[PDB]
């Protein structure tokens, strides 16, 4: 019969921090984290901006000696899924070892570490393909080398879900747990895109914006003037524990995780319907499984995407689950501010919907100028906004017309 | 308390045959689907053979249109959903279209596709790359596309947890009809890794069998001279169905999926321990989710790979779970004959599984010439065996140490 799961730890790199508080700090102050691109030539490309990770030292986790064999979308999980554990303070022993278990996800994976493997092929032949490729660029690899290092034996698994990743890993994970499979899991996703192929890939599809001349502007969500999503990089991870296990241990607890939705549009490989049917029917899912009045939502961190088509399905599907209410909650996208992390976006937008739980304040949609038409909630423009937050809410949705919703609420 | 999950309709392509029956003709006939492979110049390659799906013909299923716009595995996979969904004769309706989702999964996904867009992108630059490279491409666009193809609306997602991908998707789709989520899932992988990336890949890790010379007598699963896996392509596609929802609309139910296991062996990358002590774990797991005595097994579909590490943990973990009764279950590996499908093989064996249940026959190990040390239990050897099956298990080990157990139990 079904448990209640907690988040005791967090986890993060984002475009605007190498850690949660970091990251926080700039969500808060309206700052972001889009930039030119430096560790590649992008001359030749439509859009040559993005979220990067700055500065990311991955010896603060690993040996220069592991780090060499795996793709930065795996250090950056790990890296992320290192600081929720430790800040979980959670301790593993041979008594918990066999509850615990993790599901980091990915939408592309280990996409450089592939370029460069087929850059070898094509120029040297298939004898300069690493040993270490497959093993070293696979998406369930956060969740395999998570557990050789800390000695997980839980359940062990990955979800490739698109731009859904963050939010399905999450919400899995806790029915994981909820239904008795574990009393722990690390939760979340990561991602490294930033390489020929996929801003080259995105370009293709015409999807990402090309505002190259004023990058930090470029990602403006439910803004007249928005040109497509702005790739970006990170982690996300979260400590989900049974509520009776993170009492016992006295683990401080910064929020619940009451209800998990998922949902397809079954409409279209890469647009969402322009209503939001999918996505409507996807928090409807969340709020029952919740239990809640949707007037009790009070913060929704929407995806956001900065695309003509997605934002506006967004508004539609909120209006049509929230009636009159959607016009008093708070919505906003983050990725005004980090861009979109694709398959780590559902995690670190996690984090911060459990943090405007903790600190009682909507973080900001920036560059939101002049709201297009029928865009007329409160989209928190500019500013943070502080304000009573007891429930919040994080959607994402992703190609496949795959939905999914997460309901967190405050922990007496 | 529970909903009972059964299986209406099954799909698949694989290097013995194009579908369920001709497939499985192969498995008890004790044919080999492994052969040099073909347009392709494998010269600068230590391995030159595979198991490839022979005569595929994706107009059946697909306009060329569309099927230009996917990557062969996500082709593959849609073949065996169509399968499927056609085998279990269910209706699609605007009533049930909400309870009915999809969990295909692939361990490695779009390569062939990553592979000539890299070609594009090298020699001409970026701007060569297919609009639909993105969603051409990645893993979640079987359960994408079969979604939007047949309006479902259910849980729409997709697993990559390596060589355990097609055991997992089935087991977590189980789930979300046995705990009322879903109604009717469509669960299993896809696998298309025979490029240059693929062959290459586990080349450079001396991973795979080089019997160049004798193609069919490669994979020789527990036998002393074996050398490695055979890579094999494909797909499998079960239709999960609640109890009830089957019976109301009369489906012929070829039997119950009663059990699902997870463990992580959180030891080594790709490597398990000597003792299977996680597959060990992950078995009695599965066993108590079935309420099942492990005395009560009669067939096992082994892992069973053909490489000398894997092979021999697996005995040593059907020792440490049936203890007194190890030698009174039959446990051969269909691998033998189809190689090793990766994300794929999960899939393929739950349905060579349940076919053993129907047919009352455990499938041989073909190539099982010299039993090596400690393999003394009933592998099968060379010839089809019949039998009393009332409860077969299905494992699926990975890169990362993820293990997965499914339990099938005959329907009456
Ligand atoms: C996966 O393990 C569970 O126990 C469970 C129980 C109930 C529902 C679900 N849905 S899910 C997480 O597979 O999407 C899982």
């Amino acid at each position: 019969s079904r448990r209640r799961v907690v988040i005791t730890g967090m986890g993060m790199l984002s475009p605007l921090g190498l850690d949660v508080p970091s990251s926080w700090e700039g969500i808060l102050a309206g700052r972001s984290g889009i930039a030119p691109i430096e560790h590649m030539d992008l001359s030749a490309y439509s859009t040559r901006f993005g979220g990067s990770v700055k500065g990311f030292n991955v010896e603060e986790y690993l040996s220069a000696k592991e780090a060499r064999k795996l793709d930065l979308f795996i250090q950056y999980g790990l890296a992320a899924s290192f600081q929720a554990v430790r800040d979980s303070g959670l301790e593993v022993t041979d008594a918990n070892r066999e509850r615990i278990g993790v599901s980091m996800g990915s939408g592309i994976g280990g996409l450089t570490n592939i370029e460069n493997n087929c850059r070898s092929l094509f120029e040297q032949g298939p004898r300069r393909i690493s040993p270490f490729f497959v093993p070293g660029s696979i998406i369930n690899m956060v969740s395999g080398f998570l557990s050789i290092h800390l000695g997980l034996q839980g359940p062990n698994y990955a979800l490739t879900t698109a731009q859904t990743t963050g939010t399905h890993s999450i919400g899995m994970a806790a029915r994981n747990i909820a239904y008795g499979e574990a009393d722990v899991m690390v939760a979340g996703g990561s991602e490294m895109a930033a390489c020929g192929l996929g801003l080259g890939g995105f370009g293709a599809a015409r999807a990402l914006s090309t505002r190259n001349d004023e990058p930090t502007r470029a990602s403006r969500p439910w803004d007249r003037d928005r040109d497509g999503f702005v790739l970006s990089d990170g982690s996300g991870a979260l400590v989900l524990e049974e509520l009776e296990h993170a009492r016992a241990r006295g683990a401080r607890i910064y929020a619940e995780l009451v209800g998990f939705g998922m949902s397809g549009d079954a409409f279209h490989m890469t647009a969402p319907p322009e209503d939001g049917a999918g996505a409507a029917r996807c928090m409807k899912n969340a709020l029952r499984d919740a239990g809640l009045d949707p007037r009790q939502v009070d913060y929704i961190n929407a995806h956001g995407t900065s695309t003509p088509a997605g934002d506006i399905a967004e508004i539609a599907a909120v209006k049509s689950v929230f009636g009159e209410h959607a016009h008093a909650l708070s919505m906003s996208s983050t990725k005004s501010m980090t861009g979109h992390l694709l398959g780590a976006a559902g995690a670190v937008e996690a984090i911060f919907s459990v943090l405007a739980l903790r600190d009682q304040v909507a973080p900001p949609t920036i560059n939101l100028d002049n709201p297009d038409e029928g865009c007329d909630l409160d989209l928190v423009a500019h500013e943070a906004k502080p304000r009573k937050i007891d429930v919040a809410l994080s959607n994402s949705f992703g190609f496949g017309g795959t939905n999914g919703t997460l309901v967190f609420r405050r922990f007496a």
